[PDB]
């Protein structure tokens, strides 16, 4: 098991950490979301499906900067929905194939009432996520740790 960015990087077998950028609508309101699919970015594969199955959490998301502090969210993981930043690991989902598939992340964000001017200035760090990896065929537990990064500035429209 290993996953790889969609135009950049890779995580190898046995976990680590990698920087993911973003792009963020430039403009949001109080009561309108910022959607950050993360599905289309990060991409994860089983390198023994005939005999080994990967099982695949979000075990943890995090917020930082501009996020943690003008925005309220939720994560949607594999077609369910949990608070962002989340309380507690996700159930999990299957990867048996050798053929890459997303990683099924999705953030919502939405301004909090005090947001105005730029709230997630561009470059900054505004979440991370972590991939949590076992399997049914030895000890192995991993992580994968996804730092995500805004490529450009937002703003909420005072
Ligand atoms: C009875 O013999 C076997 O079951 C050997 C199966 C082929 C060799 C498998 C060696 C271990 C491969 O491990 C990597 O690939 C596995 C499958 O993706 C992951 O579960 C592991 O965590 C790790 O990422
Ligand atoms: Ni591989």
């Amino acid at each position: 098991f290993a996953c790889k960015t969609a135009n950049g990087t890779a995580i190898p077998i046995g976990g680590g950490s990698a920087n993911v950028y973003v792009n963020l609508a430039p403009v949001v309101n109080v009561g309108q979301n910022l959607v950050v699919d993360l599905s289309t970015q990060i991409f994860c594969h089983n390198d023994y499906p005939e005999t080994i199955t990967d099982y695949v959490t979000l075990q943890r998301g995090s917020a930082y900067g501009g996020v943690l502090s003008n925005f309220s969210g939720t994560v949607k993981y594999s077609g369910s929905s949990y608070p962002f930043p989340t309380t507690s690991e996700t159930p999990r989902v299957v990867y048996n194939s050798r053929t890459d598939k997303p990683w099924p992340v999705a953030l919502y964000l939405t301004p909090v009432s005090s947001a105005g001017g730029v709230a997630i200035k561009a470059g900054s760090l505004i979440a991370v996520l972590i991939l949590r990896q076992t399997n049914n065929y030895n000890s192995d537990d991993f992580q994968f740790v996804w730092n995500i990064y805004a490529n450009n500035d937002v703003v909420v429209p005072t």
